[PDB]
Formats: structure tokens, C-alpha cells, sequence
């Protein structure tokens, strides 16, 4: 039951007056730090033109071109109200485009809240088998290119390259869900970082600068199908104003190198500190996204993540909270660093970690 | 393709510099007028504490108690991210509570985007029959107490009283969806205005003051079931800040009388002006919610609404746009007036209407 008062930079203050160091980021968006002054200013201005329109505005476009420019696969993009909604648009789209019904998801992936086949994450064979069996009926494969909702699970070597081989081979689409990895893993998203291009991509979190928003885009020939007649829902103007400022900041020199730096230090420290006291653990980070499981693992999929000792985590979590550190409450949510986080912030976090871990 | 620049009061300005009179309200929320200065101020302040927390805050409570106080059925309330989400929470809830699976919806109703039975709106018999047939398996009946997404269709005499008779009679719940009618039809919502109390209610639009938000509430014994274990999703703090200010304004003397006044004048004018030129039409308003169908009707249900001459409406709509009036583009969306609308605003709207209608 922890109740916030305000947040700013890499910190959070609660109703009792406790300051913490944030490793949640409002669950993704806060990549340039909470209450960034330039964003806040942009908003004070925008605010005076209306919190909400219900119809489109020029901001949509400015953002759109920033997005198209930043993400490879994206040649055309559409904005909606949430990432969930974007994932739904994108599923309707795969199907209309391919004129096929079945879609492949991975167990552990989260895209919001038989025509579905699932497989386990990082399992290139199981997928291949689903195609061998439904050669003409898979519209596509949708996934988080880096998993953040089953803990933090990166893609194995060749996994995404494999997904792009099969989809091509069977005339099916490769859809990436980058609501979370978008602009976080890299400016170009995970697609750009791993140099694999899907046919469609979903976007959100960061691009709303902390306000709710979503987007879907990809190859033009596909997106053209989103036309007047099959298949009020436009981008909130404040959300766009914040999205635009946020990306501007991110595209300055040093951003992504900074995230990598602190997050490596952080994950590594955490890993050192647990093993400093005989705990079996493993984890990692990519850019500003990270995780640590209480198992030796490693974890390449959800059933493996479910190996984690939840009683330890619970304890660690509660311990870290008293040490002035705010980590996601579940072992199955990944962590996030921001551009506000300082190397000093990270050491304190490690200190905390050691203090806490040397008592379980 | 009409693109907004800014909105304020009862007006909208587009990217070409055209001012219009708004009868959309950002599809519901803008009841006290676009960009209300007191709301805007409240937001400038709130803004500086963070656009988004991801966790709860005191504002949730302040709003909650304002809501409980305002809506009868609501003894306990929970906030979520959208009205859609609230409708989903509420459907999970009906079912857990009753330990039954089937739910009754009406054809024409919209609650966002066999365990479902439908009936036609205002059809008290068809419902009764569904119970006679599934006596022990209806969790409840969910409806818009006033319909705004099939055009504007109010409840017939005895309809809601009938729904409250049957639900009781068969141990099933009566759920009102007041995402739209909430605080618009009356401060207490349509439930309070028609003096019928459901077991559960959903809320949104207005209570987010133009930012996205949702809520569900009702009898305490039911809500207690929303507990730690079956069945990040908290209210955005800006949304709450705006919701709170918005209701404060609404609870000042004169608000709802003002809405009734202008909207009657408006609907009536529109009706007079069409018939002034031999068009078959009908419609009405309740408080700041109204509609006009191009059929003689009357319309008590969706199939009846579907009688409307869409080619006329289309023409009227396009005509009104050139006359500086902004009505919802579909015959099947209801209209909305705001506290900013002036009697002058309404006459101009009628003038427009006459000019336009005397040319089809
Ligand atoms: C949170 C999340 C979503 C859901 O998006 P909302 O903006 O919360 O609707 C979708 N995909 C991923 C990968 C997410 O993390
Ligand atoms: C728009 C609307 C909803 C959907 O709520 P969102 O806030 O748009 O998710 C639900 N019920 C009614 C009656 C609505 O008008």
C-alpha cells in the first residue's frame, strides 16, 4: 500500500515524506526522468490550448514523422489511446492483410488486456512446427523483441532472425510489440538495435511522455489497408507534446550510452552483492532495461523465470524499500533506469542491495 | 478530415483558422467548457509534481469521496485508466459476485472495445424472457441508462424500474454504465435523476476532466470482493486533479438548470427548423445530452434509430460545418452542450440549422 506525493528526476516522494530512487519509471514512459523541466514547460503551454480535442491535430504529424524517421519498419503510423489498443489494431490488421486467422504469441508475453497458438519464448522450433502444421493459416507472429513482463528476458542468438525467416517463408507477418522497448532499448527500438525489421510495430509508453498514448505502424502497403471502411480515437495533444519533447531529448548525444553505463554497473553490482552472500541469481540489462531473477537460471523463457524464489524476492523488495529503493513489486516486471539517474544514485542502490541481501 | 488547433469554452478553432460552436465536447468530458481556467490552473500546479505516478496518490481519495457522495449506489469505488477498462472490471465483478456466467446487453449499447445475451433496448419483455429461460445463470444486466451511442435514446417509462425488478427477482445484478451519463444527466448521474439504484456503476469521461480515466463502484459487499487476489492500474494524477475541479464547478448553483435550458431551446429549435421545411424528424435532450434523428420515429431502440436517413444527416452535417457548427459526424452519436454555451451560441446554431435545412 505505498502512496505517492510527487516524483521528479530519478526520485519519488511518498505521503509520509520518504524519498526513494525509482527503478520503475511509471512502468516505462519516464525515460528522461520524472518531471523533466523542458517537458513540463512544453506541457504548460499546450495545456492552454486544451487538454483534449477528440479529433486530430498537427502534433500528430510532427510526432509521426519523428517516429517514421526513428523506426525502420515504420513507413506509416497511426495513433490511438493506449498501447493495448495499438496491439489490438495491429492484430486486426495482420489478419485483414493476410486474410488468415491464426496468430502466434509466446507464453510470458503481454500485449494488454483456435485463433491463438502460443509457444514458449526463445523456442524457434516450436514456432517452426506450428507453421509446418498450419502452413496457410498463420497471419503472423507477435512478440516483445525483449521481454519485460515475465521478468526481463532478452532474445537468444538467432531467435528474431529465425522469426523473420519463417514469416517470410510462409507468407506471414512479423509484428514487434515495442510499447516498452520502443525508444528505450535504442532510439530505433529493439528492431533497430538487433538489426531485424518486422512488418509491423506497436509503440507507446515513452512516446506519450508519461501521458497515455499508443501507435502502430509498418510497411506502407500494409498500413494503406487502414482506410475509410474496415479496419474519435486520435492522440491526446498533451501526450503528443510530451512525446515530441521526450524524443528530442533522447536524440541528444550521450543518452543511450548513459543508460547502458549506469544499468550495467547496477545489474552487475546487484549480481555481485547477492553472490557476495551465497544467493543463486542471474540477470542482465539492455540499455535502460534490466532484471535480476532469484535462480541461477539462466532465464531464456517464462517457465524458467517461474523458477525464481519468490519468497526471497519479496523479502529483498521489502528490504530495498526500507533502504530507500523502489523496485517493481513483482519478480516478473523488468527494471528501468532514466537519464536522471546518476552514477552516485547507482552506488547507493548497490549499498542498499548489500545491506539487504546480507540478512536473508 | 478536420484538424484542430485549439479549443476553449464552447468553441473550436481549426488549422485553417475557422471557429466553430462545439456540440461534441471531446466526446463527453468537456461539460464545464473546454480549457476552463480554474481547471487549467489546477493542472499547471499538479503538472509540476509529475504527469504520472504508476502508483496511487491522495487525489484518488479526494475524488473517491466526492464520487461516493454524489452517486447513490456508489459506496466504494476503484479507479482505472479508461471507461472501457472500468466496464471490463465491472463484468468480471458481476460474475465473481454472482458466481454466474451470462450477462444481458442491449443492441445499440456501447461499453468500449454463450456468456452474452442481448436484447433490444427499452424491451422489458425480451429481458424477462431471458430470465425465465436462464433463471439461475444471469449474473446481471448492464446498460447505458440513457443511450448516447445509437443516437440518443432515453429510457421508456418503467423500463429501468423493470430492470431493477427482475434483477432482484432472479438474484442478479443491475449494472449501469454511466461513463457518459455520469455527472452529465445530473450530478448524481442518471441513476439519481430517475431515482433507480443499480448494484454497480461505471464512471469516466467527465470525472477525468478531459484526461483519460475510469471508475467502477457500488454496494460495499460487492466491491469488497475486489481484494488482494481475484479480481499498476491507478488513476493518473492530472486526470484526478481535473476531475476534482470539474465536479466542484458542477456542484455550484445553476449548472444543471443551465444545461437543461439551452439544450431544450437547442433541440426544440432544431426540430422546429426541420419541420419548417417538411423534413420528418424527432429527438430530445436530457440535461446536456441530446439528439435529433432524420425519421419521424419516435426512436426507443436501435433498429428504430437505423431508420434515419443517413444521406440527409450527412448533408445536414456538412452544411452545419460550413455554417460554423460542429456536430458529431455520425447520426448515431448524441450531442453535448456545456456550461460555456450561451443562449446567444444556441440561436446562432438554430439560424445555421434553418439556413442549412432549407436547402435539402
Ligand atoms: C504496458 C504494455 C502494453 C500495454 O500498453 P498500455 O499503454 O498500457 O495500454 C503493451 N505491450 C507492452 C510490451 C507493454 O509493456
Ligand atoms: C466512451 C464510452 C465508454 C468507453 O470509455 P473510454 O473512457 O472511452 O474507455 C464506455 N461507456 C460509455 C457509455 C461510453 O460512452
Amino acid at each position: 500500500p505505498i502512496v505517492f506525493d510527487h516524483v521528479k528526476g530519478a526520485h519519488i516522494w511518498d505521503v509520509d515524506g520518504n524519498q526513494y530512487i525509482d527503478y520503475v519509471g511509471s512502468w516505462g514512459p519516464a525515460i528522461v526522468g520524472h518531471a523533466h523541466p523542458e517537458v513540463i514547460d512544453a506541457l504548460h503551454a499546450a495545456l492552454e490550448k486544451g487538454t483534449s480535442f477528440g479529433a486530430p491535430c498537427l502534433l500528430e504529424n510532427i510526432l509521426a514523422e519523428m517516429v517514421i524517421a526513428a523506426v525502420p519498419s515504420v513507413e506509416m503510423v497511426r495513433f490511438v489511446n493506449s498501447g493495448t489498443e495499438a496491439c489490438m489494431a495491429v492484430l486486426r490488421l495482420m489478419r485483414a492483410y493476410t486474410q488468415r486467422e491464426k496468430v502466434i504469441k509466446f507464453e510470458g508475453c503481454y500485449h494488454g488486456h483456435a485463433a491463438t497458438l502460443t509457444a514458449p519464448y526463445n523456442d524457434l522450433e516450436a514456432v517452426s512446427r506450428l507453421f509446418e502444421q498450419y502452413p496457410n493459416d498463420i497471419a503472423g507472429v507477435i512478440l516483445e523483441p525483449v521481454v519485460g513482463n515475465a521478468g526481463f528476458i532478452p532474445p537468444d542468438a538467432g531467435f528474431l532472425e529465425g522469426l523473420r525467416e519463417l514469416t517470410k517463408q510462409y507468407g506471414a507477418l512479423l509484428v514487434f510489440d515495442e510499447v516498452m522497448t520502443g525508444f528505450r532499448i535504442a532510439y530505433g527500438g529493439a528492431q533497430e538495435k538487433f538489426g531485424v525489421t518486422p512488418d509491423l510495430t506497436t509503440l507507446g509508453k515513452v512516446i506519450g511522455g508519461g501521458l497515455p498514448v499508443g501507435a502502430y505502424g509498418g510497411r506502407a502497403e500494409i498500413m494503406k489497408m487502414v482506410a475509410p471502411a474496415g479496419p474519435t480515437l486520435s492522440g491526446n495533444p498533451l501526450a503528443m507534446t510530451a512525446g515530441i519533447k521526450t524524443l528530442e531529448i533522447l536524440s541528444r548525444p550521450g543518452s543511450y550510452e548513459h543508460l547502458d553505463r549506469i544499468t550495467g554497473k547496477l545489474v552487475q553490482g546487484l549480481l555481485d552483492a547477492a553472490r557476495e552472500f551465497g544467493h543463486e541469481v542471474c540477470g542482465g540489462h539492455i540499455s535502460g532495461m534490466f532484471g535480476l531473477f532469484f535462480t541461477a537460471g539462466p532465464v531464456t523463457n517464462y517457465e524458467q523465470a517461474k523458477q525464481s524464489d519468490l519468497k526471497k524476492f519479496a523479502a529483498f523488495h521489502r528490504g530495498m524499500l526500507e533502504q530507500g529503493i523502489y523496485l517493481a513489486p513483482s519478480q516478473f516486471e523488468a527494471g528501468f533506469t532514466s537519464l536522471a539517474h546518476t552514477e552516485a544514485d547507482i552506488e547507493r542502490t548497490i549499498a542498499a542491495a548489500r545491506t539487504v541481501l546480507s540478512q536473508l
